[PDB]
């Protein structure tokens, strides 16, 4: 991987592996999601990055995800190379976005794009912030000046708001645990993993029939290591769901989300 | 990745991903398997594999694990290069073996080493079975026809017989479910869930103060989709030795049994 000429944004391809694809011999959307994150820390590092700037741990802040939201037109098969572009972008006091790109390394056509949503918290007390003056400045540095955004267009879906499901769920998977290879580095349960929750709790049938295009999910609460999570899925149609992950037994929401699948 | 000049063994890099890597900042054992796997799978390829050969599709016969056995003397950190070397060799009409060596790319040290065991059944009955003549010959041309070990020593680990964990368990931790992540490609459990699931029951205690050296498991039967699993541990033994059962939370059927080696850090 690489920053481009302009030290805006970050390349990198990636060799698909056999245990990253599914029954479609084709990169999961776990997978792809992995390999949003591995390309986002790899700019991070390129860029000075510890991942904290200097003010945030003067500050004891860390950014967390707020929202991620994946489009794919085509997964990549096993053995391919798919390459990915990525940047940032200051959205003033609100927080920050990471964007990217996803190619067919040997077509140069987008085969996806992503984008999430990044909001500051202070790590000992977990209380939300608004994004001070002094990172605001520091991050303008590494990202582009003029917007670029992954979904452009006015009123886009990475941008919708998501409603509560409501008892009874059509569908659901409970009792679901984190393992250590679900925890990160600093032992908190991977982002990956929620996605991977909430794909738990669509049919069998839908998988077997249908490719996941696009899922949208909100990240409330963290999971905690010894906590237990039921997945929730009720149909609101192409086939589009609702997602609620919540506590397995006071029932406090961790998670909120929709799906969108095209019929094979 | 390539096979070496000789064509009997294949080479791979790999860049340690930051998802890849646990509390010590290092490559967790299950990055490392998962590798192995996929150098495995990378050599297979490489030399017409599509993994099984045309007498196996002809008669619906595929390799199954029954043991894997891995040593590491230094996990690789977040960003660094490890090179795997692999190979293949029959054990006449027992099965076949895949062996692994783990080096540090920039100073070529070895860092680990690995050896796995495979029998041949049938995938429809799923009975075991002792390989062909024919087999036998047609992987021949792909493996070095003299001895070629990971694991050469005289009475070494990978070897050793696993006795059958007693109740009660020291520790476990109940109610193990696989999610499709840990599927494959098709639909069967992944070999590196069962040693996710079981250094599960092993306590954060030891994970806190102890890095793992050697692992040692066997693969009695499947865990399908929608069974659930219970992992149970004691302590047998600087260094902590744990015996492992794997079963299933219900009935109580066996799926694996292990060893484990700890050195404190
Ligand atoms: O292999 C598959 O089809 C697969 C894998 C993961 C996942 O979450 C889903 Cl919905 C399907
Ligand atoms: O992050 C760790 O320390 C870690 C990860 C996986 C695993 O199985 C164990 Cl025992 C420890």
């Amino acid at each position: 991987g690489s920053l481009t000429e302009d030290g805006l944004s970050y390349k990198e391809k990636f060799v698909v592996r056999s245990y990253e694809v599914g029954s479609n011999k084709t990169a999961t959307v776990e997978t792809i999601a992995n390999l949003l994150q591995e390309v986002g820390c790899n700019h991070a590092q390129s860029v000075g990055f510890s991942a904290t700037t200097t003010t945030m741990r003067k500050l004891h802040l860390i950014w967390v995800t707020a929202r991620m939201h994946i489009e794919i037109y085509k997964y990549p098969a096993w053995g391919d190379v798919v390459e990915i572009e990525t940047w940032c972008q200051s959205e003033g006091r609100i927080g920050t976005r990471r964007d990217w790109i996803l190619k067919d390394s040997v077509t140069g056509e987008v085969t996806g794009r992503a984008t999430s949503k990044w909001v500051m918290m202070n790590q000992d007390t977990r209380r939300l912030q608004k994004v001070s003056d002094d990172v605001r400045d520091e991050y303008l540095v590494f990202c582009p000046q003029e917007p670029r955004l992954a979904f452009p267009e006015e009123n886009n879906r990475s941008l919708k708001k998501i409603p509560k499901l409501e008892d009874p769920a059509q569908y659901s998977m409970i009792g679901l645990k984190p393992r250590r290879a679900d925890l990160d580095m600093n032992q908190h349960v991977n982002n990956v993993t929620y996605i991977g929750w909430v794909l738990e709790s669509i049919p069998q049938e839908i998988v077997d029939t249908h490719e996941l295009q696009v899922i949208t999910l909100d990240y409330r609460r963290e999971c905690q290591q010894d906590d237990v999570v039921d997945s929730l899925t009720t149909t609101t149609s192409d086939s589009q769901f609702l997602h609620l992950l919540r506590l397995s037994g006071d029932g406090q929401e961790i998670n909120r989300g929709t799906t969108l699948w095209r019929k094979k």
